[PDB]
């Protein structure tokens, strides 16, 4: 039903240019505030670029500034990303990402997590803390903590997400202790000031992934990633 399918990976030489498109079906596209965000190669999650819901505002990561249009085409349903003036460093597999309908209002910036995301397309040009890796045999359990400070995980709520590697990102817990449909409740989320936790209680196989938390920040004005968590079982 609801999903953002992209299109628009190439490789291209430096100085070059590109633009990738993120179509909505099931939805109004509009109706939501969204964003672009990256990974580069050994990399994290890092948010780029974005349009708040009823308005056409924009707004851009400082690294991108200047040479990345965002806009988007209400007829088509669809956002698009130009990306000017290409460099090395651009290099990334880039998502779109919608933020959720209780995201997108007047509190939006409290509770700011994505809950349907793209595929995933491979652009080549050519301060949440979290531990680096965890593991556990299965059924037991599993804690991942991600650290801050007043300004983010202090003033506003936490989303965590998993990836299996070279795959588009999933929501796992939002508003800091709620699941999405279909997320087992294996998984549960913690928040105590500066601090929050991921917890997993019986560990399965198929829970082997890199593990993100995610918050506002106040003074950055910006939606920040943990440097994530490898999970092995």
């Amino acid at each position: 039903q609801v999903q953002l399918v992209e299109s628009g990976g190439n490789l291209v030489q430096p100085g070059g240019s590109l633009r990738l498109s993120c179509a909505a079906s099931g939805f109004t596209f509009g109706s939501f505030s969204m964003s672009w965000v990256r990974q580069a190669p050994g990399g994290g999650l890092e948010w780029v670029a974005g349009l708040s819901a009823r308005s056409s505002l924009t707004h851009y990561a400082d690294s991108v500034k200047g040479r990345f249009t965002i806009s988007r085409d209400n007829a088509k349903n669809s956002v698009y990303l130009q990306m000017n003036s290409l460099r090395v460093e651009d290099t990334a597999v880039y998502y779109c990402a919608r933020r959720s309908y209780d995201s997108s209002g007047y509190w939006g910036h409290f509770y700011s997590y994505m809950d349907v995301w793209g595929q995933g397309t491979l652009v080549t040009v050519s301060v949440l803390t979290q531990p680096s890796s965890v593991s556990a045999a299965p059924g037991q359990k599993v804690t991942i903590s991600c650290s801050g400070s007043t300004s983010n995980i202090g003033n506003n709520y936490v989303s965590w997400y998993q990836q299996h590697p070279g795959k588009a990102p999933k929501l796992m817990i939002y508003d800091v202790s709620k699941r999405p449909s279909g997320v087992p409740d294996r998984f549960s989320g913690s928040k105590s000031g500066n601090s929050a936790s991921l917890d997993i209680s019986g560990l399965q196989s198929e829970d082997e992934a890199d593990y993100y938390c995610a918050a506002w920040d106040d003074s950055l004005s910006e939606f920040l990633f943990g440097t994530g968590t490898k999970l092995t079982v």
